[PDB]
Order: C-alpha cells, then sequence, then structure tokens
C-alpha cells in the first residue's frame, strides 16, 4: 500500500528543505524512491491479479457450463428411457382392450 | 499507467539539479506530484475493480448454481413422471398375464 498523497508531500518538503541536514535529505530521497517503486510494484501486482481473477472466473464458469451440459445429456437420456416405457405401456393398453373385447 | 522507475528518476534528477532553471525544476516537481497521485489513483481503481470482479464472479457462479438446482428439480420431476408410468405398465403386465391364463 503506497503512502497517501498528504504523506508523500511531507517527504518532498523534507527532501527539498535546505534547512534540514543532507543525511535526512538523503533518507527522504530514499523513502520517496522506495514508496514510488512500491506503488509501481502494486500496479504490476494488481494488473496481473485482475487479469488472473478474470481468466479464473471465466474458467470456473466454463466448468459449470460443462457440468450443466452433462445434466442436459442425462435429461435427454431420461426422455429416451421415458419414451421406451411409454411406447410399451400404450401397446399394453391396446392389448388389454383386445383381450377384454375377445373375452367379454 | 505510472512512469517506469527509470523515467521517475530522470524527473528527480532535473528536480534536484541546481544547474537547470527553477521554471524546469518546478515543472519537474509538478510531474513528480502528478505521476505519484496518478499511481495512487490507479492503486485505488485496481483494488476496487479486483473486489468488484470478485463480487461479480461469485454472483455469476451463484446464478449458474441456482440454474443447476432448477435442472435437478426438473430431473427429480422426470423420476416422479417415470415412476407413475412404470407402476401402471407393471400393473398392465400382471393384468395381460391374468387374461392370457384365464382365456388360454
Ligand atoms: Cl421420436
Ligand atoms: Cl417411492
Ligand atoms: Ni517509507
Ligand atoms: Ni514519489
Ligand atoms: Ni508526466
Ligand atoms: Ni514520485
Amino acid at each position: 500500500m503506497p503512502l497517501k498523497p498528504e504523506e508523500h508531500e511531507d517527504i518532498l518538503n523534507k527532501l527539498l528543505d535546505p534547512e534540514l541536514a543532507q543525511s535526512e535529505r538523503t533518507e527522504a530521497l530514499q523513502q520517496l524512491r522506495v514508496n514510488y517503486g512500491s506503488c509501481v510494484s502494486e500496479y504490476n501486482d494488481l494488473t496481473k491479479s485482475l487479469a488472473r481473477e478474470r481468466d479464473t472466473s471465466r474458467r470456473l464458469l466454463a466448468e459449470k457450463e460443462r457440468e450443466m451440459a452433462e445434466m442436459r445429456a442425462r435429461m435427454q437420456q431420461q426422455l429416451d428411457e421415458y419414451q421406451e416405457l411409454l411406447d410399451i405401456k400404450l401397446a399394453l393398453d391396446m392389448e388389454i382392450h383386445a383381450y377384454r373385447k375377445l373375452l367379454e
């Protein structure tokens, strides 16, 4: 996490202050440089992590899409099962009628 | 997108250079301040957008989970449908036998 702009200013003031000792001036300069570098690292990290979460979210959805596709196939299978039984149950309805007429 | 650390250095050098005119020194100081502020804005933007993509990815998955749950319910329904037909088809098998014995 980078310094808030208020804080980065306090460091610039010190750095740009000819009243403070050149040892403090130099320490400030370092903090400036490190805090900047830090912010740039966070930039690179978060840009990579955003892209990463994107590819990951999309990948995980595609897992659920193929899971759903698996379910649809099972669903069409239960239709084939249901149809097979139905064609026979109907055939038996026809039959039981014929035997009821013939024998009554 | 923030300046690469190499570039941020070129600006610090100018800023900290007593040989260059105080007008350039001041312009550099501004660029420093703006580029820093810029990086901090990108920080805030990307932290918010990462959290946002997170809540969004999780929300979209929960949409597919409830879509799948809808499918499971339809699947259990096709079992109730299938069972109902099966109990009757079996009852007819018993019946057609009885009529085949009684009348042959
Ligand atoms: Cl068909
Ligand atoms: Cl049962
Ligand atoms: Ni620091
Ligand atoms: Ni800085
Ligand atoms: Ni600039
Ligand atoms: Ni800076």
